[PDB]
């Protein structure tokens, strides 16, 4: 199944190996996303002044 | 210490092996949840009119 | 590349091994605050009563 020879074969495909080797970093960025949404709560007070 | 023989042993347990090769896809679905929240912003303008 | 000898080498570094073998559980916990954020939409009705 999983061996030195099995893993080294995906380096020739290049494109898929990059995606399966950067997903870990990607989840941390999707964490900061929810925190960004909270400021909209202040925009609701600005929405009451809208003509 | 992760070997060809150690990995192939979990295929006899069947049920728990699924948890080690499907959760990666499941994180992207928790990525659609945050996108859904924005419509709540327009609902706040419908909530003050609620007779 | 990934081998029995390559994995057993990070046990001498100790600190990095813990970071690469506990975050997987943490993604479920970073999935708890998203459900919590909704009450801020409810706080907008309490903000209209706040003199």
């Amino acid at each position: 199944l999983l061996e030195l020879d099995k893993w080294a074969s995906l380096w020739n495909w290049f494109d898929i190996t990059n995606w399966l080797w950067y997903i870990r970093i990607f989840i941390i960025i999707v964490g900061s996303l929810i925190g960004l949404r909270i400021v909209f709560a202040v925009l609701s007070l600005v929405n009451r002044v809208r003509q």
